[PDB]
């Protein structure tokens, strides 16, 4: 048909329904949420991306880029059927590395494990990003990107010093502090809104040689212990936690919470640094043996796979997820959170679920050294980044009634807070919110500026998806 002909006329490779490449490319990470693009352009160059955007304009189509395909909402498809999908995941190279500056230029289809492998093995370098090796660089970096080096070195987005971008009108432009700084600001936290990033330009650091993985089995057997433990962790996070300590509270055992973390330094330095928290934890915790690691080893250690260099998708999952970013969990919020934890969550046994309470902000958190005004990322004044995840087996249907489980847990916290105290993180995209509400919680104090920038760069909503920022002149 018309779109296939258009793409082929411009030399853009297209997927053919029924072939291996098509089946691979069209499969969402979240199989709860498949969409059917009108066509898939499997791009190899910037020029391909550009030509694909031209065809979209010619045929009046919406266009969506898919990088690693990890959108919890399948937004890489456009979050609905019938978009032109620009499939980026064969564009995987570290294009160049400058050893005077430590800056790398990277293609937009490189996955985190692959990015980390190439930068380590070829250049001895590292970037602070997420833990999942199959996550795409573009979705991740465009909206933040949090992991076990973030307390020490900041968000994935904070490594970004420039981009090459294909705009809605087909132009290719550079953005950085010194050129299209307004576009640059939007790309850094809300990047899916403003074009298709074709090259990431990224500051790196020397790959650390000395790292310690640590863990604490909390043994919170009841509401009271959990309430006291979460209070104690917030205290340590807000006022004490050194830069070198990166951690979260996680429960993957419906009642077996643990601290997991990464410390920049030796096991003995970790213990001394963490002791103030261990001293205030409810009694009964058990400190796990530490593991000594270098950089590449730490990448493998938190990956949940037997390798990290992914150039293909990871196995798919079938799930629903939600998020919160909070100034503080103290007060009725934690009370309500723990009530639900014990009276509802721990009795949910028909599928796997977890929460993670990530130490995102706090006095010594590198994430907080950037303010909300400085990039699109709006969560700089939030101490907690919280993930809620609800997963069924791939041979089951996610039940229509199951949504109320995560909805109720999140409501347990939000009902206790003024709206100004909390947001939501679009890297944990939750499609069950209308366009206005979603963008309000995803972008906080930066939404109004983002709406203007949207009117400037994508006034026809060419890159539309249901939780894109609205263009408002
Ligand atoms: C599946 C998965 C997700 C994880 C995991 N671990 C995370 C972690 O340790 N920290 C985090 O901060 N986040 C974690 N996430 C969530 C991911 O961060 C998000 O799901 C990312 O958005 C995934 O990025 P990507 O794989 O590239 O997702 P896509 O679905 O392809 O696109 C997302 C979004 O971005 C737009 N987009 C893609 N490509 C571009 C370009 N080049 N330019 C502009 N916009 C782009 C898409 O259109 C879509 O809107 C661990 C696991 C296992
Ligand atoms: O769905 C598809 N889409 C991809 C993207 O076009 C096709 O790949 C191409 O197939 C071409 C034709 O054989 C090869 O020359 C080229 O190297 C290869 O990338 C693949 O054969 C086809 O099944
Ligand atoms: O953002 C994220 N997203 C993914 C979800 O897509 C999480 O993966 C989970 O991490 C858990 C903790 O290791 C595992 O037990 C679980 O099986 C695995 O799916 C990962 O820990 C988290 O950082
Ligand atoms: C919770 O567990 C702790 C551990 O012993 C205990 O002190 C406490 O009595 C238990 N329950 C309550 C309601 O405190
Ligand atoms: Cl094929
Ligand atoms: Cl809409
Ligand atoms: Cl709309
Ligand atoms: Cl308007
Ligand atoms: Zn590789
Ligand atoms: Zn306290
Ligand atoms: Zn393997």
């Amino acid at each position: 048909g018309a779109i296939e002909a258009c793409l082929s006329a411009a030399g853009v490779p297209i997927d053919i329904p029924g072939t291996a490449d098509y089946e691979r490319d069209v499969e969402p990470f979240n199989i709860r949420l498949p969409y059917i693009p009108t066509a898939i352009a499997q791009t190899q160059t910037t020029a391909h991306i550009q030509s694909a955007v031209q065809c979209a304009k010619k045929l009046n189509l919406k266009v969506s880029a898919k990088s690693g395909g990890h959108s919890y909402a399948s937004f890489g498809f456009g979050g609905e059927n019938g978009h032109l999908m620009v499939q980026l995941d064969r564009m995987i190279d570290v294009i160049s590395y400058n050893d005077k500056t430590g800056i790398a230029h990277v293609e937009p289809g490189a996955r985190l494990g692959h990015l980390a492998t190439v930068l380590n093995d070829k250049y001895g370098r590292a970037i602070s990003h997420g833990t999942c090796p199959g996550v795409g660089i573009s979705g991740h970096f465009a909206h933040g990107g949090f992991g076990f080096s973030s307390h020490m070195h900041g968000l994935a987005v904070d490594s970004v010093v420039g981009v090459t971008v294909v705009l809605a009108d087909g132009r290719i432009v550079e953005a950085s502090a010194t050129e299209n700084a307004d576009l640059f600001w939007g790309i850094k936290g809300a990047g899916s809104n403003f074009g298709i990033v074709a090259v990431w330009k990224l500051a790196t650091f020397p790959a650390p040689k000395v790292l310690t993985r640590f863990g604490v089995t909390l043994n919170w057997k009841n509401k009271t212990s959990a309430l006291k433990g979460i209070e104690a962790v917030e205290d340590y996070a807000r006022w004490v936690a050194p830069r070198e300590v990166n951690f979260r509270i996680g429960d993957y055992g419906a009642g077996n919470p643990g601290i997991e973390g990464l410390y920049y330094g030796t096991p003995e330095q970790w213990r001394a640094a963490f002791q103030p928290l261990l001293d205030t934890l409810p009694a009964g915790y058990v400190v796990n043996p530490t593991t000594s690691l270098n950089w590449i080893e730490s990448v493998l250690s938190y990956s949940n796979f037997d390798h990290v260099d992914f150039i293909t998708p990871q196995p798919v999952e079938n799930f629903y997820a939600k998020s919160l970013t909070l100034k503080s969990i103290k007060g009725d919020a934690v009370k309500n959170f723990v009530d639900y934890y014990f009276d509802v969550s721990n009795k949910v046994k028909d599928r796997f679920w977890f929460y993670q309470l990530d130490v995102h902000g706090g006095k010594n958190s590198q994430v907080t050294k950037v303010t909300n005004a400085e990039t699109a990322y709006p969560h700089r004044d939030k101490l907690w980044l919280i993930q809620f995840y609800d997963r069924y087996d791939n041979n089951q249907t996610y039940p229509e009634t199951s949504f109320k489980f995560l909805d109720g847990w999140v409501n347990s916290v939000t009902k206790a807070l003024p709206k100004s105290d909390w947001g939501m993180y679009i890297n944990y995209a939750d499609p069950r919110m209308d366009r206005d509400y979603a963008t309000k919680v995803y972008y906080g104090e930066n939404l109004a500026r983002l709406q203007k920038l949207k009117a400037k760069f994508d006034p026809t909503d060419r890159f539309y998806y249901p939780q894109a920022v609205r263009p408002v002149k």
